[PDB]
């Protein structure tokens, strides 16, 4: 049965629940994103209205089989009218075509659902801003203060000059990126523009990257492994193993591999800033670990909630257990005394 933190209060809506099999009294059923977690219980065997982005919509048509007629796609930054009740879809800052729903009750209560996200400031000055927001649904994946980690830039431009250099240094040697759902894309669309190649994949890869709306990516990708030299894995595969394995797949064209693992937080974040990270090597071939988040960090999520002040939050992340929900509570505690709301 439905949880309460996937309702909106005075709505027949709710938000990324498809698991329950048919919700009572349920006449609208919101997607955030496509990640199999959020969208778990959709198919071809779907037959209630889905509302989401243009992208989220391509994937579901697709990937999963959802028959057009129930699929109802809204622009980003538009006052929308849903079932009798205006609605706004904003950019989450999570994966291709993620939104934050921010939803204006018949009542006058104002409630932003965040989906996944990774807070930016970029979001004080959208349409947050021109109203007082009552009630905050929010992804609280990394809601501690040991979650710190560095901007996606600094990531990627780690990335790109690890990758230039030993590319110039050895022009056999072959890039390979670990990939296991959408998300993290410009890890491998950076590296491979900067070695002026396209990046090979999967068929099924291929098809799920095609749904993405992303500008001249015809001239991106391709399902021709031997024409390139960047090319993506899934995340199981990245390895000593799977990497030998592979480079006997290749037809002797490459013989060394540079290999990217882009993780969420693992405990190392804690001391190591993106400049002094090293690989782990055996042989032939090295991996790196990168933290690449699309995730709010806790001092992201926290000034975002500073800035809002909203009168009541409820978490979509680890509300599975007691003591997870006492610390989250603590600190939404601290904050509004600190920020005096
Ligand atoms: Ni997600």
């Amino acid at each position: 049965t439905c949880p309460f933190y996937k309702k909106i209060p005075g709505t027949g809506f709710t938000v990324d629940a498809f698991q329950y099999g048919v919700v009572e009294g349920c006449t609208a059923y919101f997607l955030t994103h496509f990640h199999s977690d959020h969208y778990a219980g959709l198919s071809k065997h779907f037959t209630f209205p889905v509302y989401c982005s243009e992208i989220t919509g391509n994937l579901l048509k697709n990937k999963l089989h959802v028959q057009e007629q129930y699929i109802h796609p809204l622009p980003l930054d538009t006052e929308c009218i849903v079932n009798g009740v205006k609605v706004v879809l904003l950019d989450a800052n999570h994966c291709p075509g993620a939104v934050m729903i921010l939803f204006y009750l018949p009542n006058g209560t104002v409630i932003l659902h965040t989906g996944d996200f990774r807070a930016d400031p970029s979001m004080e000055r959208s349409l947050l801003a021109d109203q007082k927001v009552h009630m905050l649904y929010l992804d609280t994946t990394y809601c501690s203060p040991e979650y710190t980690f560095p901007s996606q830039q600094e990531v990627i431009r780690f990335a790109i000059n690890t990758a230039f250099e030993a590319v110039t240094l050895n022009p056999h040697a072959l890039v390979v990126c670990g990939t296991y759902s959408i998300g993290k894309e410009k890890v491998f669309l950076a590296i491979a523009d900067v070695l002026g190649s396209k990046v090979g994949m999967s068929q099924e890869k291929y098809k799920t990257l095609q749904c993405l709306n992303i500008p001249e990516i015809n001239s991106l990708i391709t399902t021709d492994m031997c024409s390139s030299l960047v090319h993506l894995l899934p995340m199981m595969q990245i390895n000593f193993k799977g990497l030998q394995s592979h480079l006997k797949k290749c037809g002797g064209k490459y013989n060394q591999i540079l290999a990217f693992r882009p993780t969420g937080w693992t405990h190392s974040n804690k001391f190591t800033r993106i400049a002094d990270v090293i690989p782990q090597t055996k042989g032939n071939i090295s991996i790196y670990g990168i933290p690449y988040s699309e995730h709010s960090s806790y001092l992201e999520m926290k000034r975002f909630v500073q800035w809002l002040k909203p009168q009541k939050i409820i978490p979509t992340v680890n509300v599975g257990t007691w003591k997870s929900r006492s610390t989250m509570e603590k600190y939404f505690r601290e904050w509004k005394l600190e920020a005096g709301y």
